[PDB]
């Protein structure tokens, strides 16, 4: 395992668990520097800012994430979850059924 990846993956997942969205949008910000092209830190990036509730901002990055994980299927659909939940705080109940059903056959 790439291990300055994973340390910064476990040290944002350490802050946001305890509340600190801002410092694990901070920590995934700084595991791009190592792995700009990584869909797993897009997606965990993308959820954190749906966290905050910066819904447009999440779905382009899950909407980049997306670019980098092909043929990685279980990922795909995690991340066109994550954008149907951006679309349905966005106020896109359309948007969110067309992004749910992607997820369903990737």
């Amino acid at each position: 395992l790439d291990g300055p990846v994973l340390a910064m993956l476990t040290t944002a997942q350490q802050q946001q668990g305890s509340g600190d969205l801002n410092s694990a949008a901070a920590s995934l910000e700084r595991a791009q520097r190592i792995a700009p092209r990584e869909p797993q830190v897009l997606y965990r990036l993308a959820q954190v800012r749906l966290a905050q509730g910066d819904a447009a901002q999440a779905e382009q990055v899950a909407r980049r994430g997306l670019s980098y994980a092909n043929g990685r299927p279980a990922l795909q659909a995690g991340l066109w979850e994550l954008i149907a939940q951006a679309r349905e705080k966005q106020g896109d109940s359309a948007g969110a059924a067309l992004a749910r059903q992607k997820a369903k056959v990737s």
